[PDB]
């Protein structure tokens, strides 16, 4: 029983860090994909210097 | 929803300026076919000086 349940901790590890890792996936993907929109609403700021350049 | 909240002032910006700019279109046109016809006002009180250079 003793060496068996650590075997009984190494799946709940294997079990945790797997589980964890996929909505990290879902996290960063979705982050990722959110950051590239946020980062066109800063270019998106920076459209407001794109009609200065005929705004002359 | 914290980003997110960010693009809907991002994108309440660009609606913004935008449409803001384009009252601007029609009010500088306007003023400007306008002040046309102000200078030409201007160069009806002018139009004394012509009617006088063959009054004389």
């Amino acid at each position: 029983r003793t060496m068996s349940e650590n075997l009984r901790r190494n799946l709940a590890a294997l079990e945790a860090k797997i589980s964890e890792a996929k909505t990290k996936k879902n996290m960063l993907q979705a982050r990722a994909k959110a950051a590239k929109a946020n980062a066109e609403l800063q270019q998106t700021l920076g459209g407001l210097g794109t009609s200065s350049a005929t705004s002359a």
